């Protein structure tokens, strides 16, 4: 569930943990989240 | 939820849903859940 990873990693931004690591997982959270968009996007074209 | 995706790719195939772009779409769908596991790992290890 990428929702859930994206709670902890604003939770851990909320607790102070390193700036520039939580900056790194979240670019590539970004673009896990663009990916899975596209897919649902691309299964909903499939299904109409 | 890639488990509402893949769910939703699983019963396209049942119903008969192209297959080349069922086969398409399945290998992103399984490089998305290998990200995800590996980004989980990565938030575990921060929090840790």
């Amino acid at each position: 569930n990428l929702a859930a990873l994206r709670s902890e990693l604003q939770a851990l931004r909320r607790e102070g943990f390193s700036p520039e690591r939580l900056a790194a997982l979240e670019s590539r959270l970004q673009a896990l989240e663009r990916r899975l968009a596209a897919l649902r996007s691309r299964l909903q074209a499939l299904r109409g």
